[PDB]
């Protein structure tokens, strides 16, 4: 059986492409510190400080840590991603499998200036998975702390905390406080290992492709319609303008006037920003000119927002202020970092079905005309969903979030995450882990107070997560060649998606999933 | 079997409300020092000192320690206490179960 | 069998809280008059009177009456409502049963 | 089957004396009116009026009525009572059986000055028995409204109401309100009948007998004791009084000094009142000089009190103020009625084991003696229960209550009712009855308000209750004759326990149950 001298598992990273299933397994090495000196702590931010009313919060920061595998590049190598996005229309997860193994718990002490570290063989850790969804589910907010993209990186496990209802910095009566030690957990020593399995609930395949037809152009270019439209309301060419109702059949000449069975997806406008600096207005409109939503007296910037085409044809320089997912390049600052450091994603492929983010949805009439009163047409900046309306969801990326938890609520509309992903009602249960506190020597005379002196301690180990995927094979009679994701053919100082001289891994650009085409 | 590298048990805190039975489990981490340098000692207080006649005693202080779970809040969370006292007229214990494990 | 001198049913008001099911029964005493002297009648309101255009209607008023149990407090006592809303997240009806009896 | 023209049951009054079982059945005719016009009503009394702080209450008066059979003479004829109390030591109920039948519901209306009454054959009544004990249990307070003693009397069913926690006339948050229509009840028309059965929980036989030995006299009159007592602390007869401890054996000469294994029952003193007017003090001490108990700021007279001998030997004129059960003679007023109208019961038979009500329990020392300080002895007026203490319960009467409900509580001491009776934890379930309201003609145009106009209506019928009893036969070797209950041999204007010229039944005297003797 297991013991201090026999390893708890084996390293696995691999991808098994079998028919329609691709099974991706991965493994990393982690280190879990001691957070908050084994304490839960109230954390809050009020408007009495320098903070504003939108930035207030109230919540708790627990000593527990948690594993987050929720980004795609955790599970896919750039070459396995290329096989996926080039050769397949859609993919969805089926089941996953998860393991902790090879647990090394280490005590570390300080004598003057020297440091020394040593195994503690009797120490434990605590691991439970929240499979009844009874805790604040904090995954899916696109926080840092995921497994690294690159299998040779060692990563620090992030601290678990949660937010609760507040009023200002103060808490209200509905505010919940959760004690994570109040669950059953599994205590593991260095010989022990951990495992669980999970099976995804049925979800629509992520549709990875671009339509080969725009929504308005579904017509036959050759044949006229038998339907009529109102072409001309005035007498044409005569010495008088006497109004006369003239009708016409729309056809290849006027295709903007044809009747159509469907409408574009819903529009919620964004502000337009140009990459060229000279064009943008001179002021700071980033927050002020932003598109926000007002909930309970707190203005919240709308990010990334509803899926909407980034820009129209032959304008690549304009992008919606809050609209696009923005990834930073390797080694980029957290605050006020210049444009060249971030990587702006763009949705070109949904221009067909979805309206441009920075432009109006359309035009409606504002008034009832009269012989005296001219007709007036207003702009529709924000448009909810109407019957006969189709749209595309936002695209997933190699760097972006895999799924999200659909909040438990009375109703939702198209419960698909706005960052892109797979909306799940019962998402993969978040896994929590902590170093079991080991006390320093108590006094020899009894004391009621809790023990405030602990041994400085941390643990390390190996974690493996294996997700089975369901692929939708591309079956198409298109004659000409597709567009594929290909690496740059020309020479470069170093390979892309590979280490540099110093060993720093880097991902040069965001890679979306839609290179294939279908008919709209 | 058990050894230096395999843990002796798992953490359990939970409350199972089932019909008329509620089963409350709990777990804590403790530290047991060395009392009296491994000695029994006579202890006493007389009235010959500043003490009065009511406060006199005679007894022994052993090196042994002891577990006391005898308060309610050891076994109940304020929310599990609210389910109890709001929804039920009476309650009595039936049986208990006790474990030490993971000894360092 | 039934007749003029034997009652058609028994009074029932009660609430049976059993596991996940709560079964609420209720009983009332009613009186049904003669409406419209046994007549259907056209009723309407036009804008030619003092009424406005939004308040116009056209319809019929029948001699028939109808039972409406469609409010919650018909079926729940304030104490049975407190057991519901305090101790449970969600509730939905499953089936109902309805009786007229003791007709005078 | 049953109908309007066939009767629902037969009349039964009888007593079956069989071995150790006596089975007493009874039947009466009742009339149940319409109380409160079919309304529950808050009732209260505050101290803001003429009322005092002790007399405040808060509660509700329901339209429902209730059957009370809880007095003995409901179930026993004076001759059946004589067979019981003369020939048997103890008796307890076993089971009962209860029936309503022959239900006549009648409407009554007023035209000018004339009155007219008529059957309503379709009308119902509602009857439930509260067998889960979920209502205020109001039986056992010795209220009026029981079945009449005499089978030929027709009695009016009393109104049901209950009291709840108050503060002043106002109600507190724990105050309960009960709606009796919220139970399942059985609705009966004129053809229907009602029945239920009930089985008494095991109870100690009521001990009906007087002890033939006093508690202190259990000794042998012939033989001395081997034990010694302190007879004399001083030198006797000498020229000096030098204290010397002398001991002696108690015997036939001094039996007050003997050692004894037991003590008398507990004592809570009462004030002594003489029937002779010249002896009593001149003032009104009835309430002021009373023995009361103070509960939640309300002084409550202690009535009848703990069982204690009414008076000692050769004093029949003194009685404890609140101590004795007091029955009124036939046709006596409710308020300030003269002495000759009430019938005072007396406990002679418990003088043996129990202390006299109007006298102290005993004497204890108040101080530690010294050669300087004389010994001081105080009186014990109220004495709780000590180990090695025996007593008798108060006696039941032909007119008095049969049982009581032992309140549901964490603890009780000797849960036997202080009025006398059988304390039951699950007493016979109180039976509630009401006339189902029948509306007067509603208006022809709908109205939200509840229907305030009803048909004036009442019902009548026949009720039967049959109780099986368990007797403890008297088995005794006493040579000489007992004392028996015998009617007056001498002539009189009319028979006792029988009608007078005008048809008025009367019971001339209270009849206790203890004429037999046992050895203490």
């Amino acid at each position: 059986a297991d013991g201090v001298g026999s390893s708890s598992g084996n390293w696995h990273c691999d991808s098994t492409w079998l028919g329609d299933r691709v099974i991706t397994t991965s493994t990393r090495t982690w280190a879990l510190p001691t957070y908050n000196n084994h304490l839960y702590k109230q954390i809050s931010n009020g408007t009495s400080g320098g903070s504003t009313n939108d930035n207030t919060y109230f919540g708790y920061s627990t000593p527990w840590g948690y594993f987050d595998f929720n980004r795609f590049h955790c599970h896919f190598s750039p070459r396995d991603w290329q096989r996926l996005i080039n050769n397949n229309w859609g993919f969805r997860p089926k089941r996953l499998n998860f393991k902790l193994f090879n647990i090394q718990v280490k005590e570390v002490t300080q004598n003057e200036g020297t440091k020394t570290i040593a195994n503690n063989l009797t120490s434990t850790i605590q691991v439970f998975t929240d499979s009844e969804y009874q805790l604040p589910y904090v995954l899916g907010s696109a926080h840092q702390g995921c497994l690294p993209p690159f299998p040779a990186d060692v990563f620090m496990i992030p601290q678990y905390g949660y937010l609760t209802l507040n009023n200002g910095s103060q808490a209200v009566g509905r505010s919940s406080f959760y004690c994570l030690e109040y669950f059953p957990s599994q205590m593991l020593r260095t010989g022990n290992n951990f495992e669980f399995s999970y099976q995804f609930e049925d979800v629509p395949f992520h549709s990875s492709y671009a339509h080969s037809q725009s929504l308005d152009r579904l017509m036959n270019p050759l044949i006229d319609q038998y339907l009529y439209y109102l072409s001309r309301t005035q007498s044409t060419g005569g010495t008088a303008g006497t109004q006369q109702l003239l009708f016409s059949q729309a056809g290849p000449n006027n295709m903007s006037a044809q009747a159509k069975n469907w409408l574009p997806g819903p529009c919620y406008r964004q502000q337009r920003v140009s990459t060229t600096l000279s064009q943008n207005n001179n002021s700071n409109f980033a927050w002020t000119g932003a598109t926000k939503y007002h909930l309970n007296g707190r203005d919240s910037l709308v990010n990334p927002g509803v899926a909407m085409a980034t820009h129209k044809d032959d304008e690549e320089r304009f992008f919606p202020s809050s609209g696009v997912l923005m990834f930073g390049k390797q080694g980029a600052g957290k605050d006020n970092v210049d444009y060249s450091s971030v990587m702006l994603t763009s949705e070109e492929e949904i221009k067909t079905t979805n309206p441009v983010a920075t432009e109006q949805y359309g035009v409606v009439a504002d008034n009832l005309q009269q012989q005296n009163a001219a007709p007036i047409v207003g702009a529709v900046n924000s448009q909810g969903a109407l019957p006969g309306m189709v749209w595309q969801n936002r695209d997933v990326y190699l760097q972006g979030p895999i799924w999200a938890k659909i909040p438990h609520t009375d109703g939702n509309f198209h419960p698909s995450p706005l960052m892109g992903g797979f909306g799940l009602k019962h998402p993969p249960p978040q896994i929590l882990i902590k170093n079991t506190p080991v006390p320093a020597d108590p006094p020899t005379t009894f004391s009621q107070a809790k023990l405030a002196s602990f041994i400085t301690q941390y643990s390390t180990g190996q974690v493996s997560v294996e997700i089975e995927w369901e692929l939708q094979k591309e079956n198409s009679k298109r004659w000409n060649p597709e567009i594929q994701y290909t690496s740059n053919y020309y020479k470069s100082t170093n390979v892309d998606f590979a280490v540099n001289t110093d060993g720093t891994y880097s991902e040069p650009r965001p890679i979306g999933t839609r290179y294939l085409t279908r008919n709209l």
